[PDB]
C-alpha cells in the first residue's frame, strides 16, 4: 500500500539515493551528502514546468519509488500530445511487491487527464525484467531506443 | 540545396502533408484544406515552448524535411538536461541527398548549444532502415523504445 504524490525538496535525498544505487545508475550518479547541486538545478526547473513532474510512491516518509514525467505537445498523432515516462526506478528493498505498477498506472491516468493520446518511455536492454513489466501494462516495443551521449 | 531554420506558421501545411505523406504516418494523419484545428493548435502551442522546437529543411520556400527536437531537464545523470528528436521526416521527392543527416546533425548541434549531455529519439522497427542511419550518424541502439496508445 503506497501513497503515490509529486515529488517535494523534502523527497530529493532520498530519490538521489535510489538513482545512485540503480544497477546501471550507480555508474552514472554521484550520491553524496551534501548533494551535488547539479541535482538541486535540475530539481528547480522541473519544478517550474507544470508539465514536468517527478513522482514519488510513498510508505510514510519512506520513499519507495519514483519516476519522471513530462507531457509534451507534437504535430504527429493529428496534434497529440504524449507522455514520456523516464527512470522508473523502485526501492532495492521493495522489489515484487507491486510498486512499479502503481506508480506506472498512475502516471498514465495522469496523462490521460492532461489529455495525452499515447504513453511511451525507454528502457535499458542490459535490465531482463524491464522490457517484461512494460509488456504486461499493455505497452508494445514498436520501437528501438537510441542514445548518443557527448 | 538545403537551408535549415526553426519552421514558421507557414511551413504548416507543408509538414502536415509530409507528416501524412509518411510510410507508417499517413495511418494516423489527416491532411485536408484547411488542416484540421488540432495541428493548428499543436503548432501554436509548440512555437510558444522555447525547449520544444520544429526544424525544416528548405529548398527555397519548399520545405524538403523536418523533425521536431525538445530541451529537458531530469533528475538523471547528475541533472541532465536531454534533447529528444521526434518524427524526422524527408519529402519524398528528396531522398537519398543527406537531409535527414543535415536535420539531425543539426539537431545534435543545437542540443550542445543547450548544454544537453544526450540526444535521444525512438525510432519505429519498421522502417528497416533507420536503425543503420542513426548508428551511422553515432546513436546506439541501446534501449527498447515502448509506446501504449489510448
Amino acid at each position: 500500500h503506497v501513497t503515490i504524490r509529486e515529488a517535494t525538496e523534502g523527497d530529493l535525498e532520498q530519490m538521489v539515493h535510489m538513482l545512485a544505487d540503480d544497477v546501471l545508475g550507480r555508474k552514472r550518479e554521484r550520491y553524496e551528502k551534501p548533494l551535488p547541486v547539479s541535482y538541486v538545478r535540475a530539481f528547480k526547473e522541473i519544478k517550474k514546468d507544470k508539465n514536468n513532474e517527478l513522482i514519488v510512491a510513498c510508505n510514510g516518509e519512506e520513499i519507495v519509488g519514483m519516476l519522471q514525467v513530462t507531457f509534451t505537445p507534437y504535430l504527429t498523432y493529428q496534434g497529440s500530445w504524449r507522455a514520456t515516462i523516464e527512470g522508473v526506478r523502485t526501492h532495492s528493498a521493495a522489489r515484487g511487491q507491486g510498486i512499479g505498477s502503481q506508480l506506472v498506472c498512475w502516471a498514465i491516468e495522469r496523462a490521460k487527464e492532461r489529455g495525452c493520446h499515447l504513453i511511451q518511455l525507454t528502457t535499458d536492454k542490459q535490465r531482463p525484467d524491464a522490457l517484461r513489466f512494460y509488456e504486461q501494462l499493455g505497452f508494445k516495443a514498436s520501437h528501438e531506443g537510441l542514445k548518443m551521449h557527448f
